[PDB]
């Protein structure tokens, strides 16, 4: 409970500077790429084979899978600069803004802006604009530049609200059988956003568009980690509020989705990361 | 230097029943599938992006990546039955047989035989025959049927030889830049089989055919591990009789991690320290 992950809106210019710097270094080093691949690889690991469920989404392990993912990313960042921690994007507040693209999270000194429709929605502002930042497709090959198209779809014209975050936090069960895209009264499936979707998480990916718009390639965009830090935070909060509640399923769910099963592509299990304070950080 | 990997031809009837038994349990548990995914996932991680190399093939990390891979698979086996270790298929000796498909490895109590051509070459005998063993396509989805087609191609109608092996063993340099398909005087590249390819490792895959014919789906066939065990052996010897140490593409150096894991080549340079010998 010593490294503290802050709200992006509360970062000092030098904090934003250092975060960007380090991710750039993590990118130059070839480490960042490992994270894009792990994500694409997990999505292709169906539990069980022939099912929608994959090691990282559309099932119970969604939350702990990405919590582990962020933990690893933060440690790698820390290896570069121990002063740096993963901030979180509180999109539910930006959603209150008239035009969310006005959020400081999209300023030229942090995440960069919306895509340029003159250049096929290629983002040309900020540290990650094309020419400074390389991207790779689902196949693992060069794709040619980050892309964004903020709220351009009929399905997700808006970012998720506070009420949405507050309504989800009211769910009494972590997840419910069958442990998938259809699970009812499920805080997990609710946060993932499949209920009358896209909501919350799925809705954020949809809103941003570009590579964030497709799960397998989402990580090419640094904001991805900031978005998942927010999701991880909302889950930490649920855990605090429901202390008699715990992870599910505990057993008899498909391999890779139970409390003590390994989470592909790793050996780490949901139990291993159930307690986030134990992981060394807080919000 | 205590778990001992035996020649598949030196295995007893019970040791083979146990091995098979153990493999079917892994598949059963859902653990086996992790392996097919990891190998597949690796082929899509290029070092660097835009190049011909991937985390596990066509580059220096080819050998270290599969040794680690095999080390893990074996451990998962041990977990099920601590008596079971990973056997190896000495294909250079079967290359001498008039008809290698008669090799005991292909018996109905161990790996089953070459696919039945009338059934689209789907393996119809052995423990892993269609209906007894599920395979997964490249998309990670279900494909139904283990296939094999022994020596069916023009470029690979025969298994590598003792000489081919002996000649590989002669190579002095572990690997040479550019650290890829085109490396000359490279033990890594010779054994992988790109020199005058398809040879040795590359040749075995081409020979067996079926899922083994294509790298991404290769692990659906239990022999994959048996075959790679022999490769680790051939390398084990070379090491008795690494490069690039630095400056080669990230993911290939002596101290870089081997995607999708954190383990580095160094970590597995000395196989004995890993707890096994051949
Ligand atoms: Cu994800
Ligand atoms: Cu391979």
């Amino acid at each position: 409970k010593y490294r503290v992950r802050k709200n992006v809106l509360h970062l000092t210019d030098t904090e934003k500077r250092d975060f960007v710097r380090t991710v750039l270094i993590l990118k130059e080093k070839g480490i960042y790429d490992r994270y894009i691949a792990w994500h694409g690889a997990a999505g292709k690991f169906h539990t069980p084979p022939g099912s929608d469920r994959n090691a990282a989404h559309m099932s119970s392990a969604f939350l702990p899978w990405h919590r582990e993912y962020l933990l690893r990313f933060e440690r790698d960042l820390q290896s570069i600069n121990p002063e740096v921690t993963l901030p979180y994007w509180e999109w539910e507040t930006d959603a209150q803004m008239q035009d969310p693209s006005q959020s400081q999270i999209w300023s030229a000194d942090f995440m960069g802006g919306n895509g340029n429709p003159i250049k096929d929605f290629i983002v040309d502002t900020g540290p990650f604009a094309a020419g400074r930042w390389t991207t790779i497709d689902e196949q693992g090959n060069p794709s040619g530049g980050l892309k964004r198209n903020f709220g351009a779809t009929k399905e997700a014209p808006t970012l998720p609200t506070r009420d949405d975050v507050l309504n989800a936090l009211k769910i009494t069960q972590y997840d419910t059988p069958p442990w998938d895209m259809t699970s009812q009264n499920s805080f997990r499936n609710q946060l993932e956003g499949f209920i009358n979707g896209p909501q919350l998480h799925n809705r954020v990916h949809r809103w941003v568009g570009g590579q964030m718009g497709v799960v397998p390639t989402a990580p090419n965009d640094p904001v991805f980690f900031l978005h998942h830090a927010n999701v991880d935070r909302i889950w930490a909060v649920w855990q605090i509020i429901h202390r008699n509640q715990n992870y599910q399923p505990m057993k008899n769910g498909p391999f890779g989705q139970n409390f003590r099963d390994p989470m592909y592509p790793w050996n780490t299990t949901p139990e291993d990361v159930m307690n986030h304070r134990k992981l060394g950080y807080v919000y």
